[PDB]
């Protein structure tokens, strides 16, 4: 991925302001992926949160201006994404897939989602998402998601490398912008 990876990176450079930066990085990972949305959410600092950009495609409500205020996420403050964790989940119906030692851990089942978890998945319309930390140094700021909407997709390690690497350089973006 790192042909397509280097395409993300040029286009994110090739604009000035974060909020121009956060576009872009929300329609390319979307394009790249032939998905329906991709969006960056901010944290707050009770790790609640807040959807900042959004690129969608297939006529589905806009998730920006709204926000996800996840009790697991509050009580364990970021929960794995402290870790640099991803959560990858092909069918929301049917659980995650396991990531350990940095790659999928293809001996065991898929781990099922609790089932307010699962709900609150559906109030956002998603049906399937893989999900990375954006981290500001090492500071947790949020979190990059790429979802579809109207299908299960499957999530292979690559893409989901490909998403943390993105991530990173959202990072880096929101740590000189604060500069
Ligand atoms: C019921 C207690 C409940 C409500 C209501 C709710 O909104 N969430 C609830 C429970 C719950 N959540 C989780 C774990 C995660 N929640 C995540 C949320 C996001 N995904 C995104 O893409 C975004 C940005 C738009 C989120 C804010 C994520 C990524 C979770 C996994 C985190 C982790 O593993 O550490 C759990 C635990 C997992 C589960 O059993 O389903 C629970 C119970």
């Amino acid at each position: 991925m790192e042909q397509a990876l280097n395409r993300v990176i040029t286009k994110i450079r090739q604009v000035s302001d974060l909020e121009s930066i956060f576009s872009t990085t929300t329609q390319e990972v979307r394009r790249l992926f032939g998905i329906e949305r991709v969006t960056i959410y901010k944290f707050r600092e009770d790790y609640f949160g807040d959807f900042i950009t959004e690129s969608e495609a297939g006529g589905w409500r806009k998730l920006v201006g709204s926000g996800w205020e996840d009790p697991y996420l509050n009580e364990h403050q970021g929960g794995r994404f402290q870790q640099n964790q991803p959560f990858v989940v092909d069918d929301i119906y049917l659980g995650e897939t396991i990531w350990e030692e940095g790659k999928f851990n293809l001996q065991k089942p898929k781990r099922p989602l609790t089932d307010c978890h699962i709900e609150a998945l559906e109030s956002f319309e998603v049906k399937s998402c893989a999900v990375v930390a954006i981290f500001q140094g090492q500071k947790l700021w949020g979190l990059l998601s790429a979802f579809q909407n109207s299908a299960p997709r499957h999530w292979d390690e690559a893409e989901v490398q490909l998403l943390m690497r993105v991530a990173d350089q959202l990072g880096v973006a929101i740590q000189q912008a604060e500069y």
